[PDB]
């Protein structure tokens, strides 16, 4: 029963990455927690990929904890795909120390995706539905072990861009103002609950009905139904870029429309200014086209979001 904390860094508001460590005695790796996937891995010594090179590796010959399971692992993260073989070891996450974990080991990682990506590796916190054959959670472990003291996870996202935090078995009221909404969790693999309307100004210009949306860590955007999502950037207006963007004037800022998303009956606006971001004085569009909904960092930079794998909700407060 324990609470860890693990700060989480960002590189710039589209990877939020955290250190953990892997082996006796322990190496270091940063990772992007993802409630998007369940599998947890890292790159080893067996990669020769320049994105290897590029980053830590798991050096098994330098740890008396290690265990070759054989096992493979394959996964897809942006158009990047890996190559790796699952293992035994212990991993310390905070004062959080589990032992026997299944991780996978890079042997492959070709292109540019993970060589320029800020992590090391990805550790997964989705449900073990979605896990590898053979591959079993982290937050599982640390559950049927009960090293948490809940069984929930917290995730505050700093917009300013400094205090983000992930918390493992704790809910920190500091990190939010106002009352947490516990919403149902509708399917269990990714984080998924109904949305029941997308509005701007009592209009509703997406989700029609009501919809399927995913929290995902792992996304940095906004993401939905290219029909949907396309009225929402003529709402904002958004232009697209000759680069393929969606491009916002800085400026325009101002009159702008807010979109608010209504789950399990409360509302929850997103300003131009959550939605928006800026990089050297070009403002890009937080919204992105792919029938399910993604809330990536974008919603959650504006929401503190609670996982309960305990009774299965999502709680959101406004976060501070």
């Amino acid at each position: 029963g324990e609470v860890a904390s693990v700060p989480l860094t960002n590189y710039l508001d589209s990877q939020y990455f955290g250190k953990i460590y892997l082996g006796t005695p322990p190496q270091e790796f940063t990772v992007l927690f993802d409630t998007g996937s369940s599998d947890f891995w890292v790159p080893s010594i067996y990669c020769k990929s320049n994105a290897c090179k590029n980053h830590q590796r798991f050096d098994p010959r330098k740890s008396s904890t290690f265990q070759n399971l054989g096992k493979p692992l394959s996964i897809h993260y942006g158009t990047g795909s890996m190559q790796g073989i699952l293992g035994y070891d212990t991993v310390t996450v905070s004062n959080i120390v589990d032992i026997q974990q299944t991780v996978g080991l890079s042997t492959q990682e070709p292109g540019d995706v993970f060589t320029y990506a800020e992590f090391d590796g990805i550790l997964g916190m989705a449900y073990p539905s979605l896990a590898s054959e053979y591959s079993i959670p982290v937050f599982d472990n640390m559950m049927n072990r009960h090293l948490v003291a809940q069984d929930l996870f917290s995730v505050y996202m700093d917009r300013n861009g400094q205090e983000s935090m992930l918390t493992l078995g704790a809910i920190d009221p500091s990190y939010y103002t106002g009352s947490l909404h516990w919403v149902p969790v509708t399917v269990q693999q990714y984080w998924q609950f109904t949305v029941d309307s997308v509005t701007i100004s009592g209009v509703v210009v997406a989700c029609e009905g009501g919809c399927q949306a995913i929290l995902d860590t792992g996304t940095s955007k906004l993401v939905g139904p290219s029909s949907d999502i396309l009225n929402i950037q003529q709402a904002i207006g958004a232009t697209q870029n000759q680069y393929g963007e969606f491009d916002i004037d800085c400026d325009n800022l101002s009159y702008m429309p807010t979109v608010v998303f209504e789950i399990n009956g409360k509302m929850y606006p997103l300003t131009p200014s959550a939605y928006t971001s800026q990089d050297q004085g070009f403002c890009t569009s937080g919204f992105q086209s792919e029938q399910k909904w993604i809330l990536g960092d974008v919603f959650i930079r504006e929401y503190y979001s609670v996982f309960d794998r305990a009774n299965n909700l999502v709680g959101l407060a406004k976060a501070i």
